[PDB]
């Protein structure tokens, strides 16, 4: 049994989305076969509808046409079908529990502000904008296409209408930090009316309000949390952007022009990635394709507190010098696993990864549907942060390994220069200490022997003490690179994988108890499958973890303590081998003053 049009038809088992105006099922064209959105509402409209054919964007979803059922005579809306569902059903995935992927995130932000602006041009207010109302198709190229549909929701409501750009800002944290920005302990509730006092508590700056404890405070907090899989880069553009987008003050409120102006600054900047191999730390430099390196280096500052005329670059086993004037946009290409490794001859700090340490929520044995499908999530969200933080870990050591493995090469490079130069000295000083002795009044020709045999022994200590340091970057000379290759994690142990496998079996039996909740009750049979592979949840957490911390992370603070040690002791032969070229450009004219003093005299 089934409803039908003049053109299409729709099971009613193929539902997809249930509001209170009308349903949305998934149909069919009856000519064609094609897959169409079919609105049949449950219940002036002839005019407002055919100015909603013409609107054609890319990010909003087309409405083709409009046609009447055949039994009960409904108005029934022809929309695009967009197969991989809305924004909330992109951020209900436990890859995304806390927050989206940063490519991802930038195709939101675009699409959302690049559909509203077409709908600002046109004069229709959302009034309603969450991430239900945004679905998602994926483009011709493989790229997420998101579109707007349904032109509210009792947690994406302004304080004043609680009682436009106040939503999309709730829209962004949550598609950012996976969470909401202002939740009560109980949720949205029965802590309702806290809801409403965390909204008039307006903190202006702060952006988010959490109440860790039943009817206790609410912490604020202005930036992003630690969880956040977004840049430090990008982080520190979007926080500003929101904060003043989420105050009731519509004296301190940005407007759609402030904020396409700023939003538009964002997405016309391209990605410069950057390591810091002394901090051991990746970074994301937000910089327009017109902007100067003298910006590009200001930002690196801001990033890694690198002082910009000390930031020495590298890049594909070699060193990089950008000139202040170089546009970013002929700055080379550059990947998460191919950056600008930063160094600075200053003494830095070594941190690491900074990452929120959570820990397995206890799983209760009460049969609940609901409250298991609740606990899957978040648990099976925790597994993919440390499966996320394992391959961050993995391409830190892996980085490492590549700017260390350079780094000595450029030293080397360094170290064969000086050779250069000592080359031209011990030449220059042979010929003019020798050439003296074939003319060989006696305090003229004395003094300089005390001063030349001055500088070839002086010359010569330099000679011993950079063989010294040719000793050094020998293979197993006090500072070899080969200590990163047997101490941290590799790709040959695959333990990305390792964890990506449990991870694989938590979502399915996540997936699965998701569709147990939507069946109100299981049979006796099914009703043991649910809960014996509840245990098996968490015996694959448990196995997961512990693989996790006595695995990845042991391997990784032992690499990150050898790297601290190695970071000194490469400093420590920069400053001599800096000193001993220095002693060599002084004494090359030192001997400039001696070649040409006696060894051209005076007379007709
Ligand atoms: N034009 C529209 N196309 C829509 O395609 C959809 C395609 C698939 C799905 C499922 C959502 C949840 C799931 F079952 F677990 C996995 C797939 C939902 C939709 C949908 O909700 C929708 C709404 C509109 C609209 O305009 O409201």
């Amino acid at each position: 049994a089934m409803q039908s049009t003049s053109n299409h038809l729709w099971l009613l088992s193929d539902i997809l989305g249930q509001g209170a105006t009308a349903n949305v099922f998934r149909g069919r064209h009856k000519k064609t076969g094609d897959l169409f959105a079919i609105k049949v509402f449950n219940n002036v409209q002839m005019r407002e509808f055919e100015v909603l054919k013409k609107l054609n964007h890319k990010n909003i979803v087309k409405l083709f046409a409009i046609e009447e059922e055949t039994t009960t005579r409904h108005k029934v809306l022809i929309m695009e079908f967009c197969p991989c569902g809305s924004l909330y059903t992109v951020l209900e995935e436990p890859s995304n529990a806390y927050g989206l992927p940063e490519s991802e995130f930038l195709i939101v932000l675009r699409d959302v502000v690049g559909g509203m602006n077409h709908l600002r041009e046109n004069g229709i207010v959302h009034r309603d904008i969450k991430p239900g109302n945004i679905m998602r198709v994926i483009g011709e190229d493989g790229q997420s296409v998101y579109k707007l549909t349904d032109f509210g929701t009792e947690e994406y409501l302004h304080p004043d209408m609680y009682e436009d750009l106040w939503s999309i800002g709730v829209t962004f944290y949550h598609a950012a930090t996976g969470s909401l920005p202002f939740r009560p302990f109980e949720g949205p509730r029965r802590n309702k009316e806290v809801m409403y006092k965390i909204i008039t508590g307006k903190p202006s700056g702060a952006i988010s309000g959490v109440q860790k404890a039943e009817n206790g405070p609410i912490d604020w907090s202005g930036d992003m949390p630690v969880s956040c899989s977004l840049s430090r880069g990008l982080q520190v553009l979007l926080t500003p952007v929101l904060a003043n987008i989420l105050e009731a003050d519509q004296e301190k409120c940005w407007g759609f022009d402030q904020f396409f102006a700023e939003t538009s600054d964002i997405l016309h900047r391209m990605v410069i990635h950057v390591f810091s191999l002394q901090q051991m730390t990746a970074h994301k430099i937000y910089i327009h394709s017109y902007n100067t390196a003298t910006i590009f280096h200001e930002l690196v500052y801001k990033q890694t507190k690198i002082i910009s005329s000390n930031q020495e670059l590298i890049y594909e086993g070699r060193r990089l010098v950008l000139e202040p004037g170089r546009l970013a946009q002929h700055f080379p290409k550059t990947t998460e696993e191919n950056p600008i490794f930063v160094v600075s001859r200053e003494p830095l700090n070594t941190i690491g990864l900074i990452y929120e340490k959570i820990s397995l929520p206890k799983v209760h044995p009460r049969y609940d549907l609901d409250g298991d499908a609740s606990m899957a999530k978040a648990i099976t969200g925790v597994v993919c942060y440390a499966c996320r933080i394992a391959s961050t870990l993995l391409l830190y050591q892996e980085l490492m390994r590549k700017g260390i493995r350079w780094l000595i090469e450029l030293i080397k490079d360094d170290y064969n220069e000086t050779v250069h130069k000592k080359t031209e000295v011990v030449i220059t000083l042979d010929f003019c200490i020798r050439n003296i002795e074939k003319t060989v009044e006696l305090g003229e020709i004395s003094d300089i022997h005390t001063k030349l045999l001055r500088l070839s022994s002086s010359q010569g200590t330099i000679e011993t003490s950079l063989q010294d340091i040719d000793s050094r970057l020998s293979p197993g000379g006090s500072l070899a690179d080969a200590w990163a290759h047997q101490e941290g994690t590799h790709p040959k142990d695959r333990n990305v994988e390792k964890l990506q496998v449990l991870l694989n079996c938590m979502t399915e039996i996540y997936y699965q108890f998701k569709k147990d909740k939507a069946e109100r009750r299981l049979a006796y049979n099914e009703e043991q499958i649910h809960k014996f592979d509840k245990q098996k949840l968490y015996y694959h957490a448990t196995k997961a973890m512990t693989h996790f911390t006595d695995e990845c992370v042991k391997k990784y603070e032992a690499f990150l303590n050898k790297s601290e040690e190695w970071i000194r002791k490469m400093l420590h032969l920069r400053k001599q081998l800096l000193s001993l070229t220095n002693q060599c450009f002084d004494i090359e004219e030192e001997v400039s003053k001696y070649q040409e003093y006696t060894n051209e005299l005076q007379e007709t």
